[PDB]
C-alpha cells in the first residue's frame, strides 16, 4: 500500500491543503511549508516546516522567488526528513508569489531525488492579480516542469468559466482550493480508493515519470451514452490549456455508483484513444463511489508531450 504525501508550499498551497483536510482526503499525509512563521501557525497539517528561518527571520519572502528558493535550499535536510518514506509526493502551490514560486521547485526536486513519484499540482494567478504575478508565475511553472515527474497546471482564470456570475473574489479563491483538492484526489484515486489498490503503481509511475507538463481533465455525464459523454467532456474540460491530441501515455479512471461493466469503461476509453491521433500506452481502471446515482465520472491524465 503506497505511502502518499501532500505538501503545500506557500500561503495559497497551504490554504488548499487545509481544504483537502477539512473535506477528508484519507490515506495520505499532509505537510505545510512556508517562510512566513505566522501564516505557518494557522495551517492544519500535522507536519509543518518553516523554511529559511536564518535568511528571512521568519517574515516571509515578500513576493521574491529568489528568496523562496534560497529558503528551501537552506532548509533542505528538514524537508527531506519530512518526506522520507513516501512512495509518491504531491507538491501543491499557487504560482506567482515568492515562497511557492521559488521553494516549490526545490521541494519537488528533493522528493524526486528520494525516488518518490513527484506530482506538481499548481495554479496560475487570476488576471486581477496583475501582469507581474503572471510573469513570475510563468517562470515558476517552467522551473516546476523540470523539478517534478508530472506537472498539472490549472489556470485560475478558467475557474470563472464554471462558477456563477455572482461569485465574489473570496469565493473564487475557495474554488481554487477545491480544484487543487480535486486534482490531487483524482490522481490519488488512480493509485488507491477506499484503501484498495486501483491501477498498478509501477505502471502509473512508468507513465507519469520524467514527463514534465501533462494534461488532466475530469468529465461527468448521465443517462444514455454517459460513458462516451463523460469522456468527451474530460478531454475538452474548461481547465485544459492544450488538447490531448498526440499524447503517448494515458491514465484513465472511470467511477460509477455501482461496479461498472468493462464494456462501458472501454467505450469511454475508445473516445480518449481516438482523440489522441497517435497510438497510446493507455491504462484504465474502474472504481465505485456509492454516493453517485446515474452519473459516471471520467478522469484522464495524458502525458508524452
Ligand atoms: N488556492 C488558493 N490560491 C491562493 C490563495 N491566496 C492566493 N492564492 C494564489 O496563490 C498565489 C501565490 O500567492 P501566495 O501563495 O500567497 O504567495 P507565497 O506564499 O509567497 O507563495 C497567488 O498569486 C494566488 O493566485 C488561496 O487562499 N487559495
Amino acid at each position: 500500500m503506497a505511502t502518499l504525501k501532500v505538501i503545500g508550499v506557500g500561503g495559497g498551497g497551504n490554504n488548499a491543503v487545509n481544504a483537502m483536510i477539512d473535506h477528508g482526503m484519507n490515506n495520505v499525509e499532509f505537510i505545510a511549508i512556508n517562510t512566513d512563521g505566522q501564516a505557518l501557525n494557522l495551517s492544519k497539517a500535522e507536519s509543518k516546516i518553516q523554511i529559511g528561518e536564518k535568511l528571512t527571520r521568519g517574515l516571509g519572502a515578500g513576493a521574491n522567488p529568489e528568496i523562496g528558493k534560497k529558503a528551501a535550499e537552506e532548509s533542505r535536510e528538514q524537508i527531506e526528513d519530512a518526506i522520507q518514506g513516501a512512495d509518491m509526493v504531491f507538491v501543491t502551490s499557487g504560482m506567482g508569489g515568492g515562497t511557492g514560486t521559488g521553494a516549490a521547485p526545490v521541494v519537488a526536486k528533493i522528493a524526486k531525488e528520494m525516488g518518490a513519484l513527484t506530482v506538481g499540482v499548481v495554479t496560475r494567478p487570476f488576471s486581477f492579480e496583475g501582469r507581474k504575478r503572471q510573469t513570475q508565475a510563468a517562470a515558476g511553472v517552467e522551473a516546476m516542469k523540470a523539478a517534478v515527474d508530472t506537472l498539472i497546471v490549472i489556470p485560475n482564470d478558467r475557474l470563472l468559466d464554471i462558477v456563477d456570475k455572482s461569485t465574489p473574489m473570496m469565493e473564487a479563491f475557495k474554488e481554487a482550493d477545491n480544484v487543487l483538492r480535486q486534482g490531487v484526489q483524482g490522481i490519488s484515486d488512480l493509485i488507491a480508493v477506499s484503501g484498495e489498490v486501483n491501477l498498478d503503481f509501477a505502471d502509473v509511475k512508468t507513465i507519469m515519470s520524467n514527463q514534465g507538463s501533462a494534461l488532466m481533465g475530469i468529465g461527468v455525464s448521465s443517462g444514455e451514452n454517459r460513458a462516451v459523454e463523460a469522456a468527451k467532456k474530460a478531454i475538452s474540460s474548461p481547465l485544459l490549456e492544450t488538447s490531448i491530441v498526440g499524447a503517448q501515455g494515458v491514465l484513465m479512471n472511470i467511477t460509477g455508483g455501482e461496479s461498472l461493466s468493462l464494456f462501458e469503461a472501454q467505450e469511454a476509453a475508445d473516445i480518449v484513444q481516438d482523440a489522441a491521433d497517435e497510438d497510446v500506452n493507455m491504462i484504465f481502471g474502474t472504481v465505485i463511489n456509492p454516493e453517485l446515482q446515474d452519473e459516471i465520472v471520467v478522469t484522464v491524465i495524458a502525458t508524452g508531450f
